[PDB]
């Protein structure tokens, strides 16, 4: 069973702004997704200090960057806290609504798209380079889910029947035809070094 949901008006507005605004500094999407992964890793690591059994789903705390030229996808994998069904459908959307309002107000005042992470809606920068985003996630307190959206005001959520993850999140970016530079090893290495050199978890860039 695939469930279809409407994005709240503010989020659909944010997605349309990211997709339609002329902005050449698209590379910032990677630091934003790595930041989401780092925050998720900090959360599971902190929770594990009071409850060590929270790491029974996997002790390794890392980030993997996987390019796939055949599928035209860039995948950001983390072994962070993951997201529950409630996080995917309601909780993150609630914080995203207030974050969007503040971001769009800041943009009107003269701020640029690269400041998106300060408003906690950095995940949506994925739409600067991706025509579709698939999010596979597994939280300790819930099942493995697949969230997906090609924007257009809707997203889907289904129980994932793919390879079991243990715990964490996979953000699969189905890249736009003209954004294939983000599949090149030297381009990804350059972006990681420039914006994510001090992330407190190992970042492994997979090769093809
Ligand atoms: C806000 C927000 C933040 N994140 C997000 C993305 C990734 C991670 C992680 N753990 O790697 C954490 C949070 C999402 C949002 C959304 O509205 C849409 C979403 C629920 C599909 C994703």
């Amino acid at each position: 069973e695939v469930e279809t949901f409407a994005f709240q008006a503010e989020i659909a507005q944010l997605m349309s702004l990211i997709i339609n605004t002329f902005y050449s500094n698209k590379e910032i999407f990677l630091r934003e997704l790595i930041s989401n992964s780092s925050d998720a890793l900090d959360k599971i690591r902190y929770e594990s200090l009071t409850d060590p059994s929270k790491l029974d789903s996997g002790k390794e705390l890392h980030i993997n960057l996987i390019p796939n030229k055949q599928d035209r996808t860039l995948t950001i994998v983390d072994t962070g806290i993951g997201m529950t069904k409630a996080d995917l459908i309601n909780n993150l959307g609630t914080i995203a609504k207030s974050g969007t309002k503040a971001f769009m107000e800041a943009l009107q005042a003269g701020a640029d798209i690269s400041m998106i992470g300060q408003f906690g809606v950095g995940f949506y920068s994925a739409y600067l380079v991706a025509e579709k985003v698939t999010v596979i996630t597994k939280h300790n307190d819930d099942e493995q889910y697949a969230w997906e959206s090609s924007a257009g005001g809707s997203f889907t959520v289904r129980t994932d029947t793919g390879e079991p993850m243990g715990r964490g999140t996979k953000v699969i970016l189905h890249l736009k035809e003209d954004q294939t530079e983000y599949l090149e090893e030297r381009r990804i290495k350059e972006i990681v070094k420039k914006h994510s050199q001090f992330i407190g978890y190992p970042i492994t860039l997979f090769v093809e």
